[PDB]
């Protein structure tokens, strides 16, 4: 019978494992890195003891809930034995290569489908090129993003996760147009009440994620980078205006410029372009009618380069509050924009980590840089983003020679991934 | 000896009376409207009883303080008897004509200088044309604004006023270039430590007031006008972003358009143009360097019509807080922008009044409209401003037929003033 390998043991992997448990005929195996990660250990110990996972639901609009037991929970990728026709990557995109490469030849040659839950731009190119050495005909499926928001509500019971929110719309593409797997997914989406736009390549679904265009400007600037690698004297906030946070005319210019460099790479691949404003306004969170002209967001992409900036700037000020929340007796709304920055932190073994943001945006940006390099496309804003982050890494190293740092502070990361997209694009 | 007539008995008039008391050789007479205004009565009764005015000071940087007694406090303009070489208009601009016209022929023919403390655009034209019938050679002096901020801290002692703030820079012009009066004023300004740019006509000083360009858009729109003539369900704020207040891309367009129509009338009069952004940023309140490009505010007037909008919009979001105030332990600054709207209100005799804003901006706008009409200059944004306010007046009349309303709800106001600027411009 059909085996499925789930790579990742966090809340995304658990939600996904439950969907397969309930709505597929796969026997499910799960693997983390409980040998080298206190987090994956806590998950291992907890599943071991209880012999169950549980998804709970917050809005009764969702029936992903359920308790469930999987077939085998592995402790490390290296223990994985045997054949699996389907492998779901529920880990972070910068680990897709590190983890597949640790699988056995028998495992890698048995695989028919690789499904990428939170891929970045070009993850499929990396994953297809890798698998191609062992699978003649590997199918690779990229999603735009994960289906919603799920979280551990108690760190001492990480096998119990909570899905708080579900996205409106997802996109999905495959190396195999309208494959049999594509069809089960959009049929599974239908059961889940999750609108799924099937898209024509995985790369195309990978560009329908808004954070790919707005996280690099928000986080890889001197303001944000100081807040993360060094303190601030006073709490400072991701989505507020300077001096309370990073947003300025300059940041918004940096965002439009990256958007346009990305649209260059996307036209190269004959991938359609993303109306960034309209994307944010219909598929992220609405603002009041009175705030944005409907023709301004429809025709966003025709508009002059400073009108585009002006409309992006305005969008971010509309969200400093939640304009659909219930006002105070004093006129005051929910402070939607007081999201703090996670700073650098020592893990359980006293090793400094960089938080997900910006260290996942260094990976995505470093890959987008590399693709654009080899299309002969110039990425000057991307370029600046990366030197900024690297100088902040080098400065942390110099300022903190008394400390164990993590592999994230290292030079020349992702040589593996960079070579796979090189082989891929030459051959393709 | 030299007599001075002070028209107005509020806190501006009292501060000014003290400056003349201390630094001039004028015997001072003061006149309000204690016959028809509970406010002017309270001032009359209070001065009567105490026989003193008092200016107190808040920042020790100021020596306008002082107790003082004037020579004669009149109860109504109509009591004014005798000859005065100088008359200071310390009242609101929309009353300059109503009040002078109540003076006696002997008084009007004796007058050599009319000094306009808070004139609007074209007040001098109105005042010179009126006085010209009685004074062959009247001198008229317009200030850009009043010298600072003074207030009554206790309504039962309105003869005791408090000057809280003093402007950086004032402008001043006269019908009589570098007159003897001009010279005493800039010498008096020097004593007061108040920088005074002497300007070449009064009209020119009357355009160096920022509220002339930004009050009509802020207050004469459907949002603001609802907040003033009808409640809001929840407190709403003058300087916040929609839905908390009126500021939108649309309001900012309405502000640039009025600015440019005004710059038309100003080029007609060969008056130089006002860099509105730079005016707000150096002469009103500073924002952080990181917020506005210095070349953007220097070259503001060359910039494209949507960049101008974008920079104005951005200026207003920089001020939602005071970015130079001391932050909270939580990152949070002083809520600089939560200035409520004064709404329509019944006075002591149960008569509905419209607050200063927008009823002083209806006068200024109605005059700017009239000037531009007779230069053949089109003022389409002004035009809209005025129909908006009038429809809100008409609606209050219909919705509130059970109520005594004030003369401010009337049609065809300012016929007097409108004819004086007509005679003036034809002849001039
Ligand atoms: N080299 C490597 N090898 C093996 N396992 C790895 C590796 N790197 C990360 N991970 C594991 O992926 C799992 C999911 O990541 P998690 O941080 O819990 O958050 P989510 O559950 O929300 O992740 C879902 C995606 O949303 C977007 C983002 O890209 C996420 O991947 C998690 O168990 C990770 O282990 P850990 O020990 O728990 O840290
Ligand atoms: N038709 C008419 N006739 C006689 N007197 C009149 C008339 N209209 C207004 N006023 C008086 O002008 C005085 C100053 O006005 P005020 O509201 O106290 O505020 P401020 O002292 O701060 O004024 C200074 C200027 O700053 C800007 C603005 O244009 C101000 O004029 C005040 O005593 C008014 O009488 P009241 O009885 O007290 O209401």
């Amino acid at each position: 019978m059909s085996k499925l390998l789930m790579i990742g043991t966090g809340p995304v992997a658990i939600q996904l494992a439950n969907i397969c448990y309930l709505k597929s005929d796969y026997e499910i195996d799960m693997v983390g890195r409980a040998s080298t990660s206190e987090k994956s250990k806590r998950l291992y110990q907890a599943y071991k003891k209880e012999k169950q996972f549980e998804v709970k639901i917050q809005n009764e609009a969702h029936q992903h809930e359920g308790k469930f037991e999987i077939n085998r929970l592995y402790k490390d990728v290296k223990n994985v034995k045997g054949e699996y026709e389907t492998v779901v990557m529920a880990c972070t995109a910068d680990a897709y290569y590190d983890t597949l490469q640790q699988l056995s030849l028998e495992t890698l040659q048995s695989v028919k489908h690789v499904i990428l839950i939170s891929p970045t731009f070009g993850s499929q190119m990396i994953v297809e090129q890798f698998m191609s050495k062992f699978s003649q005909d590997i199918e690779v499926i990229s999603f735009s993003t994960y289906l919603g928001d799920t979280r551990i509500v108690d760190k001492e019971a990480p096998n119990h996760v909570l899905t708080t929110g579900v996205k409106k719309k997802l996109y999905m593409g495959s190396t195999h147009s309208n494959s049999t797997m594509c069809q089960r997914i959009s049929a599974l989406a239908e059961q889940l009440k999750i609108q799924l736009e099937v898209v024509e390549s995985p790369l195309h679904a990978e560009t329908r994620n808004s954070s790919l265009y707005v996280h690099p400007p928000l986080f890889m600037n001197d303001f944000s980078l100081k807040a993360i690698f060094e303190g601030t004297d006073v709490p400072v906030y991701v989505y507020k205006l300077f001096p309370e946070g990073p947003i300025t005319m300059t940041l918004i210019r940096e965002m439009r410029l990256m958007w346009k460099e990305m649209m260059a790479i996307l036209q190269a691949f004959r991938v359609p372009s993303v109306n960034l404003l309209q994307f944010m306004v219909k598929e992220n969170y609405p603002v009041r009618p009175e705030t944005l002209d409907e023709g301004d967001i429809e025709h966003f992409e025709i508009l002059p380069d400073i009108l585009q900036e002006y409309l992006l700037y305005v969008r971010y000020t509309a969200i400093l509050i939640d304009p659909f929340s219930q006002p105070d007796e004093n006129g005051h709304y929910f402070d939607f924009s007081a999201v703090p920055f996670k700073q650098v932190y020592k893990n359980e073994q006293d090793v400094v980590q960089i938080p997900r943001m910006p260290s996942e945006d260094y990976y995505r940006t470093a890959m987008i840089q590399h693709i654009g390099k080899m299309l002969g496309i110039k990425t000057p804003m991307i370029d600046q983003f990366l030197t900024r982050y690297e100088a902040s890494c080098q400065a942390y190293k110099d300022m903190h020679q008394d400390q164990q740092l993590s592999s994230q502070f290292n030079t020349n990361l992702f040589e593996g991934d960079k070579a796979l997209v090189t082989k891929f694009l030459e051959i393709n």
